[PDB]
C-alpha cells in the first residue's frame, strides 16, 4: 500500500477491492449492502464532494440494479463503481458520465481515465500511475504473445 495522502485513499481502496474480489463479487451477487455499508469505503467517500456524494450513490446503486437484473456479474466496472456506492442515497433523474474525487479528478463512467485505468493486455489496474493489482471466471495476468523470448 502507498502512503501519500490523498492519492494513496484512492489506490489503497481499489487494492484492497482487487485482494478481495471473490468476496466482494459473491456479496455484491447475494447482499450488495454489507458491502455498501463496510466501514472500508469511508476513507474514499471523504475524497468524493460533500453537497453530491449522495447523488452519485443513488445513481451507482441504480445502475448496480439495473446491471444485475439483466446481466449478474463486467468485473472491471463493478470494480471502478463500487466505491461510489458507500454513502447513503439520494435518488435523482441525473445521469453522471463521470464522477469526481478531490485529489477534481474525473473517473469516466465508461472506459478508462487518468485516475481509473483498466490494460486488458497485461489485466492490471492502475489507479494514478500506481499499481492496484491483477483483475479476474474459468493462469491470471498478462496475455500470449506479449513477451518475445
Amino acid at each position: 500500500g502507498e502512503i501519500n495522502g490523498p492519492e494513496s485513499v484512492l489506490v489503497n481502496t481499489y487494492q484492497w477491492i482487487i485482494r478481495n474480489w471473490e468476496t466482494v463479487k459473491i456479496q455484491w451477487s447475494q447482499n450488495p449492502t454489507m458491502l455498501y455499508n463496510k466501514m472500508e469505503f469511508e476513507p474514499f467517500q471523504s475524497l468524493v464532494p460533500k453537497a453530491i456524494r449522495g447523488q452519485y450513490s443513488g445513481f451507482v446503486r441504480t445502475l448496480f440494479q439495473q446491471m444485475r437484473d439483466v446481466l449478474g456479474t463486467d468485473t472491471t466496472q463493478i470494480i471502478k463503481l463500487l466505491p461510489f456506492a458507500a454513502a447513503p442515497p439520494e435518488q435523482s433523474r441525473m445521469q453522471f458520465s463521470s464522477l469526481t474525487v478531490n485529489v477534481g479528478m474525473r473517473i469516466l463512467v465508461r472506459g478508462n481515465s487518468p485516475v481509473f485505468n483498466y490494460n486488458k493486455t497485461t489485466k492490471r489496474l492502475t489507479i494514478l500511475g500506481k499499481d492496484a493489482g491483477t483483475l479476474i471466471p474459468d493462469t491470471s495476468g498478462v496475455e500470449s504473445a506479449v513477451l518475445r523470448g
